[PDB]
């Protein structure tokens, strides 16, 4: 088969609630829509959702450079995703968004065009992936009574979103965990908010409050001290922002800095890369779960969503981003509904419009 035209299109969905975390806020998903169409009438959806204080990327220069992407994969086979990221790598040295974008619409393809679901050609492990749901920063007793929320809509594991300093961070936790009591699964999510010290010293006084994990305790950049953590507490400590792509996640297996890894499609440039990631961790002993930026909607959260339930590494998700968007950009796909269970239909590629 052969692409025939690539088009894209800026959508901005505002979310239900703006979403706060150690970096910042976030109140409006705006992402680039993609549609790659073949010569024989065939159509892929892909997505490019930036996450400006994660990787820089904004929406218009991911626009921008998902138009030279597509000018330059005419012709292309979809199948031969080898050469289609060789070529964006030339064009750009960094666009991870943009690079998903392009990269999901061709897996799309490459289902459709197989008659097969995505996530059969990607390992075939599941058919559904479990999802968390994350709580942003607030007052404990808000958070706690959030928490009880979500788990009344059968949530069993919530993302707590941690870092204005230990002190209110661990007291977040305590309400959380006294609200809900101990058959709920509680992972928390640091953004780089604590030095390597204080990490430790948050999480010890949070031992007995039964903490599955801790996200990226500290700074991106901090290795030593990020590994200082992960060798300092029987917690189990996982990397999100300190690994972007396969590259990052080879220097952590490396160094032994983490115990799992946080793989995002927007962070790695689309599921080709983001196969890279899990083979590597896999390799190493490290589970990896799927994680998302509050920016996408069904089309990213669905293809990261078949990654996941194909390979059996990926052990843990949290794609709820879809659960706050006021509307839907398609139709199938992962739905708006605010639900712990992903069900993978058996529609073919991303089961989407
Ligand atoms: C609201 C949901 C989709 C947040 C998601 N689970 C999450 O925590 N994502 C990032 C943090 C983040 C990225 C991008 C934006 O705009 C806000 C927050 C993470 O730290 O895992
Ligand atoms: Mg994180």
């Amino acid at each position: 088969m052969k692409i025939k035209q690539v088009h894209v299109r800026a959508s901005k969905i505002k979310l239900k609630e703006t979403f706060t975390i150690a970096l910042g806020t976030i109140e409006s998903a705006d992402s680039a829509i993609v549609e790659i169409e073949t010569e024989e009438g065939l159509v892929g959806y892909g997505e490019g959702g930036p996450g400006i204080f994660i990787t820089g990327e904004t929406l218009a220069g991911t626009l921008e450079t998902i138009e030279l992407f597509g000018q330059a994969i005419i012709g292309l086979n979809p199948f031969n995703i080898e050469k289609i990221h060789e070529v964006m790598d030339k064009i750009s040295a960094f666009a991870p968004a943009a690079k998903a974008a392009i990269d999901i619409a061709c897996y799309d393809l490459m289902g459709q065009k197989a008659q097969l679901p995505l996530y059969q050609l990607l390992g075939g492990y599941d058919n559904q992936v479990i999802t968390d749901i994350t709580l942003g920063i607030d007052e404990p007793n808000v958070m706690a009574q959030k928490a009880v929320e979500k788990v009344k809509l059968g949530f069993d594991t919530l993302k707590i979103k941690v870092g204005t300093g230990i002190e209110a961070d661990i007291a977040r936790v305590k309400a959380i965990r006294e609200a809900v009591g101990f058959d709920i699964k509680l992972r928390l999510d640091a953004n780089q908010a604590w030095t390597p010290k204080d990490a430790v010293k948050a999480i010890q006084a949070l031992a007995d409050y039964q903490i599955e994990l801790v996200e990226q305790p500290v700074k991106r950049r901090d290795l030593e001290g990020l590994k200082y953590v992960t060798s300092q507490v029987n917690t189990t400590i996982m990397a999100d922002e300190s690994c972007f792509d396969a590259q990052d996640a080879l220097e952590l297996v490396k160094k032994g800095t983490v115990d799992v890894i946080n793989i995002k499609l927007m962070k790695c440039g689309g599921i080709h890369e983001a196969l890279k990631i899990n083979q590597i961790c896999e390799t190493a002993g490290i589970e990896c779960m799927i994680g998302c930026m509050a920016e996408e909607t069904t089309i990213g959260i669905t293809a990261a969503a078949h990654l996941a339930a194909a390979q059996k590494n990926i052990t843990r998700a949290d794609l709820d981003a879809t659960f706050g968007l006021e509307t839907a950009p398609v139709t199938g796909g992962v739905s708006l509904e605010a639900k712990p269970l992903l069900e993978l239909g058996e529609a073919a590629g991303l089961g989407i419009s």
